[PDB]
């Protein structure tokens, strides 16, 4: 909620592929390497309905619940499969 303030630690790179998974769709979004797991959910919610905190981002085994992580932290390359878990069970949703 707020402190999302612009940044370019690095220009001079390339984003990466990266494929989310849903319990529904998928599709893929260009991310930054370094980017942040608040900020690969914050694309995500810009793209999906679900809430940040609802979706949960697991990698290869990983579950991806550290905001304050970056995606170079768990070792995420391009063409990389992010299986979203949606944490909503009370009411269901597309």
């Amino acid at each position: 909620m707020g402190h999302h303030h612009h940044h370019h630690s690095h220009a001079a790179v390339r984003k990466i592929h990266v494929t989310v998974k849903f319990p529904s769709k998928q599709f893929t979004v260009e991310v930054d390497r370094t980017e942040t797991v608040s900020s690969l959910k914050d694309k995500i919610h810009i793209v999906e309905n679900t809430p940040i905190k609802r979706m949960q981002l697991y990698y290869s085994g990983i579950e991806l619940a550290d905001d304050y992580r970056n995606l170079n932290e768990y070792g995420i390359t391009e063409f990389s499969e992010i299986v979203v878990f949606l944490k909503s069970i009370n009411r269901a949703k597309d």
